[PDB]
């Protein structure tokens, strides 16, 4: 097991196809012991959450509530047991007002909105990682998930910029993280078909977004040396286990691209 | 005259050592035609504006007040003349709250600190934009100051989270602009001891924070091929003419280096 | 005239369709004086820059042949005038044989043609500033022509990896040009129908290779947000002389996107 | 065992500090077995393998050689066996004459010695790959070494532009690798003490030189969010195998730091 042993916190499960499901799924295939933290729909997550391999405590956690952050290491120790450290936390957060993403024009979101989407897309990586950093030990590793906003693109708008925020963070947190022995990184993960993915490509948020996200998906494939499935989330779910894992020991402050290799093609 | 009867608004002068102070001066030096924004001490600006080669009619705005944005295309028409157009904008605000700073440490900046300052430093320069673009020339050309956040630095914290925010922020202006004829580009200036900048060398914001700030300095003068100085803000200024000039047609959504090619070296 | 008075060498014209055509043209309705090189057929070049806006010496320069750089300055101070400097140097000089171009599989490319196409496109670059930097001005410029290399693209192959080199390669030459009072710096182009380039999406290069440059073109235009003419090389001459001018001072060691802003944009 | 039944070419072991050494007794440590391949002293590289934990057969291959390319498959499935395939392959070879890289400036390297450099540091990349590719299993990975040329730096000079070179080489052979299912990525690596460069330090290409590389891993671990032990190559090698293993299945033409997050920070 890749895993074998680590003791691990994944946030961000809200679906049984939210990319946070995939990643504990083979993070306990590999070994893992799981803790996992979930937003607002806790008997929902609870429901979805025993679909997984092997059971594992779940606490709520709302990014955005200064309580929920301030007790969440001692709700961990407690369920993880005294003495006993997390080797690992996913970070599996995203959010952004539908002002700030539709066919709604860039310059129309207001700041209120966008703020909201960076404070819980952004902000909140070193949110979770200043509550979890007291519990982790040596050698740990936290891992967040990334969509490349390098380029600009259509309907993404805001979310994007927030993506550009949250890179920029990652490489502070790994200024952080290393005085505890501590990993801090990225995954810049290809599209995946989320429900509100799907959601947005059916045209939850204007007609000409859909058109955009579907076009930019197929690109991605087209582009991708190795091709680009959208509907499997595993290869990023591994890619994030190779992060948390003791294989990748001298990278932090970085970004791993698990994309099909397409941001490596112009076309 | 590079800048030969092109209208411009050049925001941000607070001093005579503020980046767009010279800006301003070299833009008439140049042969344009100015309108001046100005924050919170109007008097002050008023007095040290009076410095500069030729009068410009002065205009308040605080770029978080929707009320000034709204207004704002109404006063520079007004003071431009009906039926005239502004050529050129100029973005040099920022701004991040002391907490987001200093040895204050990167994870305990509270949220509503590091989100005024986001609110200021990157999505304004959208703010700007929309107010703006309806009253621009077909051929015009925004341009805002940056410093370059691609890798994480000591002391300016949250302000890098803010310019890689910005940058992302200009990639899209750029999409709204290009519907206008309009260029939309950031300037990467080196560091310039602005009032600011000294006191924080000096120790405003920690010792040791103003410690990593000299070093800091002085590796940009050695990385620099050709040097920097920074007590000169002129050369940064020649810059932003550069792309506020006819001499740049072809650049959009981008970031000028003007920082003594200090980036492209290592050591 | 952005270029008044300054005494400039401009490499590679070979027909009025040459970029460098368009750079000369440029920078004599600018004011400056220009000694010219050209490579093979000095008549033809001859002919062809008679059409050029002012009289300009023509001295003949294979970047291959030892003996033309060793006798470069001198033949140059001869044509300028002993005491008098250049103030400018442009590189727009390319080569790669066909075989590391074609439908002309990448791996089939052998060494010597791929090392042919580094010497002249990419290392050459080096040599002219050794040639040239011992006759400049502080205060000088030298500028080169680049394609953006930073994802791999269909068909252009082995002249990727040659403008990879390039980039490079123009990073060393900042650091030597720096000693000097002088900068170095590339223009990256969008593409531009040279006649090589109409050739090739005619075909002469194999009809996938033709198809996958013309889509190439195409995607180019829609990115762009200020859209992207192939067919107008005047944008990337202005840029050139932006860049020959004394409005990007602090610039060095970089690269100028001249390419509509495509390079910014995903899609 | 993280490599468990994969069958891997390792090149580029010379003495038991290569790089390549550490990366095969990794990859043994984990399942694999290994065929070896070396260049000119392989009496002198039979004996230092015997030292990797277990025996693997070791081939001539000189990177230059038309002759060894053209057979190395055969000579390989001889040593495998008919009917088996390479799941993986490690390139770990590189090499630049002393005039490319001294205190020997930068402008007196002969454009046949970068060319040998260039030929050896960065083409054999493809040529590795071409001989192999036809012997390699879906589901494959191609891995090499690079040492991250995407600023100059002091004394490497012409390495780092070969370096540049071999990026470009790998998103290109990412492109041909795809068809066969197959994986191309670099491992960036921190500053590693190898007999060479060990030889620098102590100032076998002069004494600035070696002065200058000095300053440059000092950097190099302050820089390091969790520090660079140049000194331990094993943290590379683990980065290798990562690649080499399933758990990085959509990262192609992609380059992977192992640096200690050095690149991410400025100071
Ligand atoms: N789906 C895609 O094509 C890609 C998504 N990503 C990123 O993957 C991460 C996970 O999103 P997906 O699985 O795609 O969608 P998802 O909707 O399944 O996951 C988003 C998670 O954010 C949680 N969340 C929202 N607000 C929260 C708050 N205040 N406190 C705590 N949690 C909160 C939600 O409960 C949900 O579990 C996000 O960062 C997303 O931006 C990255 C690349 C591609
Ligand atoms: N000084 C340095 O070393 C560098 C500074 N920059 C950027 O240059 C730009 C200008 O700053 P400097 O001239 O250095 O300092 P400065 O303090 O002279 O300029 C900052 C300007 O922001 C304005 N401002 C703050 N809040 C505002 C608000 N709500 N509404 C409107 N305006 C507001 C201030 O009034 C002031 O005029 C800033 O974006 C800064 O980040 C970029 C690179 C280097
Ligand atoms: N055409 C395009 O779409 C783009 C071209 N570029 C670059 O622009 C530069 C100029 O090429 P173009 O004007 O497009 O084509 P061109 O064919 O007009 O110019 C190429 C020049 O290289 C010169 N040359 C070739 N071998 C030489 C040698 N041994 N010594 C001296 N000169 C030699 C040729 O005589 C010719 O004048 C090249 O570096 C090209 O790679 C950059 C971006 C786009
Ligand atoms: N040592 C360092 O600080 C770093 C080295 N690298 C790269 O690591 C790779 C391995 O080098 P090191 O282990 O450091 O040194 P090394 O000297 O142990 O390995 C270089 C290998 O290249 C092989 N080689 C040279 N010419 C050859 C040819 N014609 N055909 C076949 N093989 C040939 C040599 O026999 C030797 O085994 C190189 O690509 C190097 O550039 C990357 C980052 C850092």
């Amino acid at each position: 097991g890749l895993l074998d042993g680590k003791r691990i916190l994944v946030s961000g499960i809200i679906t049984d196809s939210s990319i946070a499901f995939h990643i504990a799924r083979v993070a306990q295939e590999q070994g893992a012991q799981l803790v996992l933290t979930g937003f607002d729909r806790l008997r929902l997550i609870q429901r979805i959450t025993d679909r997984l391999p092997a059971k594992a405590p779940l606490l709520e956690l709302d990014v955005q509530n200064e309580e929920h952050l301030a007790s969440l290491a001692g709700r961990v120790t407690e369920a993880i047991g005294a003495g006993n450290k997390l080797d690992g936390v996913v970070h599996s957060i995203g959010f952004m007002p539908q002002t700030g993403m539709g066919i709604n024009p860039f310059f129309d979101a207001p700041y209120a909105d966008v703020s909201k989407g960076i404070h819980i897309s952004a902000y909140s990586y070193a949110s979770m990682a200043k509550a979890l950093l007291p519990i982790m030990n040596p050698g740990g590793s936290i891992v967040g998930m990334d969509f490349d906003p390098s380029r600009a693109m259509p309907a993404y708008n805001w979310m994007t910029v927030a993506k550009s925020a949250l890179e920029s963070v990652n490489r502070f947190v790994a200024r952080e993280a290393g005085k505890y022995g501590v990993r801090s990184n990225l995954v810049a993960a290809g599209p995946i078909r989320t429900l509100a993915m799907s959601a947005i490509v059916g045209g939850a948020l204007g007609e000409e977004a859909g058109a955009q996200i579907q076009l930019l998906e197929e690109g991605w494939d087209q582009r991708a040396p190795i091709g680009w499935n959208m509907k499997d989330a595993t290869p990023v779910a591994k890619t994030v286990c190779a992060l948390l894992s003791d294989w990748l020991p001298a990278t932090t402050g970085d970004i791993i691209y698990a994309d099909g290799g397409a941001h490596t093609q112009l076309l």
